[PDB]
RNA sequence: UUGGUAGUACACUACU
RNA sequence: AGUAGUGUAC
RNA sequence: GCUACCAA
């Protein structure tokens, strides 16, 4: 270029301050590039540079005698042109790296020139003359320009331009507003996240390992594609493209040839038949045979069943006393001798009162109202036992083990061998097990279940009615009468009666057992007067042996528990052996009548085939199962029985080498049976389920699995995915499971040390990638997915607060576990010590019935370590200076650099599968780290049409029906494209004579176009544990988004992250150690040479959960190139193909549809699973084949299904969680909690019977917790003005009245809502009642509050002067604030409460920013002072320590007779010690006597709950005006979104609190919100209210009363902290009978769909619904 | 904080 | 006894 | 572990 010139850039670019100055610049070097270029290139060409010339003086220079005012020369003006020859050549030069500028010009000037070109007949012809300014190589369009000019040297050099537009960017690097208007269309960034790289990457071993293994070419590629920055390039896409280029021959080999292996494919695929199922099977006996010790004898057995029950006796009391009696005189009087007849005739004699009955109950009734006065506990006065006959009583039901009474080595013969306490080569043995494989226990079992059949079968002679039938019953039988009259024949049976008896037993043997000794035994009773527990010494769990007394002998249910029945005085007596059970398990027990009575119910649903009796019988054993071998079965059958009916599967390998029946229990032993018989059922019924939409009309043409019967298929997959969800949590051993993953983790990485070693190949190597295919796949992609979204990087910086303080993040500030290596050897001494002292102080006290330091020193290379919670580990960092408040992701990129050495541990989730999962734990810092890679990723998946873990929500429901709708289609619309020649040729000639000449109708028919669908549902297998981590380093290196500083640190720590060593926790330590005997071939003792380490070194596994988005998005990679192959290999038959391919972490659904005439479909079918497998292998995925398997109907996908098109769904399993899914806190909120799983089980089809249903077990459940049942000490009803439960509120334990519409949308808040609109639709005159919401809420004025029934009233005062403001009976516990020992910041807030005036100065700092009394707040400051003052909660420092659901499940029980109220809590919010349940029912009714509510009152009410909430008067309005079509059958149901009803919180309420919306932080717009915040203030007086409030406290008091300051200020501050928020819109996708476009047609459906089973209405509205 | 002493509190109670 | 287990536990 | 009392 000119050099003069040169030097005012060189000027311009130095004096520049503004980007709009240096945008200037930019667009001027550019031009002045493009000038200079066609300066030069007219050189060569020896032509006039014409500058840029009108199109009108090109026709006025070659066509003089030509007129401008007739002809309408196009207006474009072209660089150059050139007339030769009668042609015209019209130029334009270019100066890109793409030809996409040329094809615009290009088009553009060929489409005007055809008008004006016949018009004068010259031709034009369009050349665009480009130069790729990085190569100089010239692009020419036009083949006849280069006729005229075939060599063209244009001898130039740019790079005078790039040095400047070089200085220009360097200068402007940070500058957003530069990079904004610098960017092109398609792509923008954002400043650097560091200025600096990072060179230690390029030394670091793992890179060297990296290289090395590369071949050279790829080599330079990596470190070429780590510096380029796409910014500074000429288009953001050159190191892209570059890239894929040199790896296109390589990779279009790689699919050719993988393509034409459809020509070697054999079509002998995996397929199951008979014979595969027997040879599974029989291989299967082989390894469990081996793997444990089988036993042939059935006193071996455990119990299937941990209980034994017998009939009431309606010929005896029901009396509590008489019972005892009863009991007492029965176990004395044991005729006979047995081997523990003595024990148990002391036993009786022990609580043997005899006449002295009052005195029993005056002495007891006594200690319980002593308890009942007090709050807490009754500390420092001793329980002595009073001497009532025979029996020495402690407390009601409870009698000390009397030595005088029975024998010393009669009562050391009861522990020791019956209850076990204290009871006791080379190798260790085998677990023990029935033999289920055995015909003859396989007929025992039969037998217990035909047994079982008979007496539970029975009528017990009881009114079936129970709380469910009494509360529900109405609603149920509206929706279904068939499932009220199947409730009905299920409390008829003995069945229900059974278990309700196991529930109300076990409630009560765990409300005894609390305060059980070890010197005492307890009785524990239920309805049923002939069955009793005896609940021994815990000795430290819960011990307990089932009573049972009947007329006749053999005529009690056993289900393997009975120890024996004996004859006693008056009929029989029945003992069941010694159980011990934790109180987890007794719990799922309790909880059991709910599950029976969920399960019974679902598995009959509207089936006229199955005979409830069978289902009763399966479901009982299933609902009481509360041990493993159950566990054993239950999710193998969907694998076994799936592969059983697919069209491609392994049932072999599956039954063969996964299959491990557990049968300690007579019913496993059935069950496995019954599975058994299903897998070949599955296979005689395979052709029956595959096709040959119809799906949607469901026939009954199946076996059943569990019980005897005919089935649908929707019927058919609901029994094989139901059971999985009779498994509970938490039954797992911690020290069994901690050393099974220990183990299967090592195992993994020292097969991997020894054996795996080459990183990439060529052929499926295990654990490799193809290396050439891994980059071009990934570069198309990237190319692809950035291509659709231009502001990717800003996406990722707002979405995940990269810009904002680490304090602001919602994940960065939880109370998740977080691990922190250091030293604590003193702390974690002086807890050995501690607990030593407390364990052997308990130990000496217990004698009335009669280490860390070693560790360390074992161990030399110890790595020392304390899991924390996440918020207190930030608190620490940002104390000590490590953090700042500075941008978030500034911080993760010095930490990636900063950050060496990662340590990682585990502990065990108790998970509901047979072998348990590991969740691993790392340090805050790594978390910090993992957080920037895979929000990247989570932000390209999103754009990634086939990547389904980022899909938002229920998506996935509607992505799967929508893919079968467009599957469906093409299968139907190609075959027809296909065959019409064929079919217009038959059909033709099939009118003369159809019957004759049908050689030639057939001739041409065979011929004719075979249509395929195949359906994989793929599981991945080791999806962690045996990826080639590798590879991810090319998907950051590749990233046109990243800098070559943010690469390089980002790869720096994925090379550290290789290294990371995983710590074997201290509990797992002192297990292994404490082993006598060595174990023989121990993994872990050779990867921590002989525990000398606590560490072992993990490098491939990266560990599970941790990198899910960016192993996703190269799994999406991989069905990219199955793509692309398949559409191949079918264009080699000139077919049709559609594939369509969903992936979620290491679950996959692709959906192959195939069109072609050329072959088989069975070599189609061989060809394309041999290339899924393939796919996988060549990215490091490995498709675990054993589960896979194929079908051409059925979708499953993440536990969703889809079944010919209609989507389906397990809603049972939302069912079944309904009834124990709580934080036991009080009615109202446990009572939410498992409504919450009902509404789930709606938007997953669930019928509103079976809604119901479940909403009544929530209610039982729920009021069962705090003694709230029918007739019990708390139950409401007597103290209210209501005539049904349903007429008292809700939040005083009701019962919730409401339509199913509106419970499925707003839950409990419904029951307030309809209670409003019964309301309206009765005091608001008949002209008005057809209006809508908004005119009859106006309307209350005139209003006859003297009218109003007294329910009425009483319900409107609790509105007003209570539910306005916080759900309001609430237990409040007494309780410790146990273990905060760990947590740095609660030693720092314990030094502010030693600190004189310390957190005086804290309560005044956040009043004068009340701000943080609802929200954390962007500064460092802010963030630690509000944590500190957390601490001063209670409920928050009890959330902190770990929860645990029985005990607070048990307490809440035993404290329902206590005063747990805090009544003044209540009662302060009208005013101008502690209180029991009902005694707050009669402290509030008075209160209510008290107040009045005028027409205001009852208008501050509607204006709260209805009035301001767009979707309460949008549900308000569809109750009032809907008017029903008639009924119709569902034919097909549709997945539709419920759309949004509606229309910085941080600094709005500090802009509140400080008039000034003008701080360091984020314009007008939040000086805008402060104008509409005050609105809210200023009708509803509640700045100028609260000081009335204050101010009249602190008169009372006399004195500044700053916790109420507190108080008041945070009740204020967070009523404008739910005003200033707006509802994040979550999608939730309903499976509904039609297809929802506008929010009035979601209303309308809901409101037809959920009122009956039988059918659905359409709904319609008289006027508008906003 | 350690060392000592003496305690460590409650539901069901039902047409059966 | 019960619970857990081809890891010595409760 | 909590409670009351005592002793450094």
């Amino acid at each position: 270029m000119d050099y003069q010139e040169y030097q005012q850039f060189l000027a311009r670019i130095n004096t520049a301050r503004d980007a709009c100055v240096a945008k200037d610049i930019d667009v001027d070097l550019l031009m002045a590039r493009h000038d200079y270029f066609g300066r030069e290139l007219c050189k060569s060409l020896n032509i006039e540079y014409r500058n840029d010339v009108p199109f009108i003086d090109i026709i006025l220079d070659i066509r003089p005698e030509v007129d401008p005012l007739t002809i309408d020369a196009p207006h474009i003006t072209p660089d150059n042109y050139l007339y030769i020859n009668n042609v015209l050549y019209i130029i334009d030069y270019k100066v890109s790296v793409s030809n996409e500028s040329s094809v615009i010009t290009y088009d553009k000037y060929y489409e005007l020139t055809r008008d004006i070109s016949d018009r004068l007949s010259i031709p034009i012809e369009i050349v665009i003359i480009r130069i790729d300014p990085v190569s100089r190589d010239l692009h020419i369009n036009s083949d006849r320009f280069k006729e005229l000019y075939p060599t063209i040297v244009v001898d130039i050099n740019f790079n005078q331009f790039f040095d400047l537009k070089q200085l220009l960017y360097e200068k402007f690097g940070d500058d957003e507003e530069f990079l904004l208007k610098v960017a092109h269309g398609d792509f923008t960034l954002t400043a650097p996240w560091c200025k600096t790289g990072c060179p230690e990457f390029w030394k670091h071993p793992i890179y060297k390992e990296f290289k090395m293994s590369m071949p050279v070419p790829e080599r330079r590629l990596f470190e070429e594609s780590v510096k380029f920055n796409a910014y500074e390039s000429e288009r953001w896409n050159t190191n892209l493209v570059k890239i894929r280029e040199y790896t296109k021959k390589d990779y279009s080999e790689h699919i050719s040839k993988s393509a034409k292996n459809i020509f070697l494919a054999s079509g002998f695929y995996k397929q199951p038949n008979k014979n595969e199922i027997s040879e599974g099977w029989t291989l299967m006996v082989e390894r469990v045979q081996d793997q444990r010790e089988i036993s042939k004898s059935l006193h071996d057995q455990k119990p299937s069943i941990h209980f034994i029950w017998g009939a009431h006796n309606p010929g005896n009391s029901n009396n509590a006393t008489f019972k005892l009696i009863l009991l007492s005189k029965s176990l004395q009087s044991i005729k006979g001798i047995s081997t523990y007849t003595e024990a148990f005739k002391s036993l009786g004699k022990m609580m043997d009162i005899g006449d002295k009955a009052i005195e029993y109950e005056e002495f007891c009734m006594s200690l319980k109202s002593k308890a009942r006065s007090s709050w807490k506990q009754i500390m420092n006065k001793k329980l002595e036992p009073k001497q009532i006959n025979n029996a020495l009583v402690l407390w009601e039901q409870q009698f000390m083990i009397n030595n005088d009474l029975i024998d010393k080595s009669e009562k050391l013969k009861l522990f020791k061998n019956f209850c076990g306490i204290g009871k006791h080569d080379l190798e260790v043995s085998k677990p023990k097990i029935l033999d289920f494989d055995d015909a003859n226990m396989y007929l025992a079992s039969l037998t217990m279940m035909e047994q079982s059949k008979k007496i539970l079968s029975k009528s017990n002679g009881l009114k079936p009615d129970n709380f469910i039938l009494n509360e529900f019953g109405s609603r149920i039988k509206d929706a279904n009468k068939e499932t009220y009259d199947n409730m009905h024949k299920i409390f008829e049976t003995g069945y229900w009666q059974c278990i309700s008896d196991f529930s109300t037993l076990m409630k009560n043997i765990l409300s005894v057992s609390q305060y059980n000794r070890h010197n005492t035994f307890r009785i524990a009773m239920c309805a049923n007067n002939n069955v009793f527990a005896i609940v021994f010494p815990s000795a430290d769990t819960v011990v307990y042996s089932i009573i049972v007394l009947h007329k006749e002998e053999e005529n009690i249910f056993n289900p393997g528990c009975l120890h024996g029945t004996f004859k006693c005085m008056n009929g029989y007596i029945s003992i069941s052996r010694a159980i011990r059970l934790d109180k987890e398990r007794c719990q799922r027990i309790v909880s059991s009548p709910g599950l029976f009575l969920t399960t019974c119910l679902l598995f009959k649903h509207d089936n006229p085939t199955l005979v409830m009796s069978d289902i009763m019988n399966f479901s009982i054993y299933t609902s009481l199962s509360i041990t493993k071998s159950v566990l054993s079965l239950t999710e193998p059958a969907r694998y076994m029985i799936m592969n059983s009916l697919a069209i491609s599967s392994n049932v072999k390998d599956y039954i063969a080498e996964k299959f491990s029946p557990y049968t300690k229990t007579l019913f496993s032993v059935y069950m496995t049976r019954l599975i058994k018989n299903a897998c070949f059922d599955a296979y005689d019924q395979r052709q029956r389920v595959q096709l040959r939409q119809k799906g949607i009309k469901d026939n009954r043409e199946l076996t059943s699995i569990w019980f005897p019967g005919s089935v649908t298929l929707k019927e058919y997959l609901t029994q094989i995915y139901l059971p999985f969800y009779f498994n509970a949590k938490g039954l797992h051993e911690k020290h069994h499971v901690m050393v099974d993953l220990a183990k299967t983790i090592l195992e993994i990485e020292c097969e991997q040390r020894e054996n795996i070693k080459e990183i990439w190949s060529t052929n499926c190597t295990k654990q490799t990638v193809n290396l050439k295919i891994l980059i071009h796949s990934l570069c198309k992609n990237l190319l692809a997915d950035t291509s659709r979204h231009n502001h990717l990087r800003n996406r990722i910086e707002n979405r995940n607060n990269f810009r904002r303080s680490i304090t602001t993040i919602s994940t960065f500030t939880s109370s998740k576990s977080c691990l922190k290596i250091g030293d604590f050897r003193k702390e974690k001494e002086l807890q050995s010590v501690k607990q030593k002292k407390i364990l052997e102080v308990q130990s000496r006290k217990m004698r009335l019935a009669n280490n860390y330091e070693m560790l360390r020193n074992a161990m030399p290379n110890y790595t020392d370590y304390i899991s924390t919670k996440v918020f207190d580990r930030l608190y620490e960092l940002l104390d000590k200076k490590v953090l700042t408040d500075k941008p978030v992701i500034e911080q993760i990129m010095d930490m990636m650099i900063d950050h060496k050495k990662f340590y990682f541990t585990f502990f065990n989730k108790g998970q509901k599968t047979s072998k348990d999962r590991e969740i691993f734990v790392g340090e805050y810092e790594a978390k910090m780290c993992m957080y920037a890679v895979e929000r990247i990723a989570k932000e390209r998946c999103k754009l990634n049409p086939d990547e389904m873990i980022s899909e938002p929500g229920d998506g996935k429901l509607k992505v799967l029906e929508q893919k079968s709708e467009q599957e469906i289609r093409f299968l139907v619309e190609t075959t027809r494209q296909k065959n019409r020649e064929i079919d217009e040729a038959i059909e033709a000639l099939a009118t003369e004579g159809y019957e004759s000449n049908l050689g030639k109708i057939e001739k041409l028919s065979l011929g004719k176009a075979k249509g395929l669908k195949m359906e994989i549902n793929a599981d991945m297998s080791k999806w962690s544990a045996q990826d080639v981590f590798y590879k991810y380093f090319w998907l950051i290196a590749l990233d046109p988004i990243l800098y070559p500083q943010e690469k390089e640190r980002i790869l720096y720590f994925m090379c550290n992250y290789m290294d990371k060593e995983l710590i074997l926790p201290d509990e797992l330590l002192f297990n292994l150690l404490d082993q006598k005997v060595a174990y023989q071939n121990d993994i872990i003792a050779t990867m921590t040479n002989q525990l000398n380490s606590n560490t072992v070194l993990i490098k491939r596994n990266w560990l599970q959960g941790n990198f899910n988005y960016t192993s996703s998005y190269v799994h999406s990679c991989a069905m990219s190139v199955y793509k692309e192959i398949l559409k191949e290999a079918i264009t080699l038959l000139d077919g049709s193909i559609l594939v369509n391919s969903l992936v979620h972490s290491d679950d996959n659904q692709t959906s192959i549809t195939i069109v072609q005439d050329k072959m088989e479909n069975d070599k189609i079918i061989d060809f394309a699973m041999k290339e899924f497998e393939r796919a996988c292998l060549t990215f490091g995925c490995q498709a675990n084949m054993k589960k896979t398997y194929v079908t051409n109907c059925i979708k499953e996908f993440v536990s969703l299904f889809n079944l010919y098109g209609e989507p389906f769904s397990i809603y049972g399993r939302f069912l079944l969680t309904s009834v124990g899914d709580c934080a036991y806190i009080g009615p109202y909120e446990d009572l939410a909690s498992r409504i919450s799983s009902a509404q789930t089980a709606i938007k997953h089809g669930c019928p509103p019977s079976l809604a119901w249903v479940s909403i009544a077990i929530s209610h039982w459940m729920t009021s069962l917790t705090y003694n709230m049942l029918p007739g019990q000490s708390n139950d409401p009803i007597d103290y209210f003005p209501a005539e049904n439960r349903k007429d008292i509120p809700i939040e005083l334990n009701g019962v919730l009245d409401a339509p199913l519409s509106m419970i499925s949308t707003v839950g409990l808040e419904s029951g307030n809502l309809y209670f409003l609109i019964k309301l309206l639709s009765k005091y608001t005159p008949v002209m008005q009642k057809r209006e809508s919401v908004v005119n009859q809420i106006a309307e209350v004025k005139n209003w006859k509050v003297e009218d109003l029934t007294d329910n009425e009233i009483f319900r409107l005062k609790i509105l007003r002067y209570l539910v306005l403001d916080a759900s309001i009976l609430t237990p409040r516990k007494f309780t410790t604030a146990g273990s905060l020992r760990k947590l740095y910041s609660f030693s720092k807030y314990q030094d502010r409460l030693s600190s004189p005036g310390g957190m005086v100065e804290l309560f005044t700092y956040l009043l004068e920013k009340p701000e943080l009394l609802v929200t954390k707040g962007e500064d460092m400051k802010d963030y630690m002072e509000s944590v500190i003052f957390r601490y001063n909660s209670k409920r928050f420092k009890e959330s902190l320590s770990i929860q645990n659901p029985a005990q607070l499940f048990i307490e809440q029980i035993l404290f329902s007779h206590k005063p747990v109220i805090d009544f003044s809590g209540i009662r302060d919010k009208y005013i101008n010690g502690k209180v029991t349940f009902t005694e707050a029912y009669r402290l509030l009714m008075r209160d209510l006597s008290s107040l009045e509510l005028t027409n205001d009152d009852i208008q501050v009410i509607y204006s709260y709950i209805i009035l301001n909430d767009p979707m309460m008067i949008t549900i308000a309005n569809t109750h009032i005006l809907s008017i029903y079509g008639s009924p119709q059958r569902r034919m097909g149901m549709s997945c539709s979104t419920m759309p949004e009803f509606r229309n910085s919180p941080a600094l709005v309420l500090r802009a509140y609190s400080k008039n000034n919306p003008d701080i360091q932080g984020a314009p007008t717009e939040m000086a805008r919100d402060l104008v509409h915040l005050k609105e809210f203030v200023e009708n509803t007086n509640l700045e100028e209210k609260m000081k009335v409030r204050i101010a009249m406290n602190e008169a009372e008091k006399g004195q500044r009363d700053i916790v109420f300051e507190l108080k008041e200020m945070t009740r204020f501050y967070q009523v404008c902290y739910e005003y200033v928020k707006s509802t994040e819109h979550k999608i939730k996708v309903f499976i509904l009978p039609a297809k929802s476009y506008t929010t009035t047609d979601f209303c309308s459906l809901m409101q037809g769909n959920l009122i009956k089973d039988k059918e659905w209405y359409t709904v319609h509205y008289l006027k508008q619904i906003l």
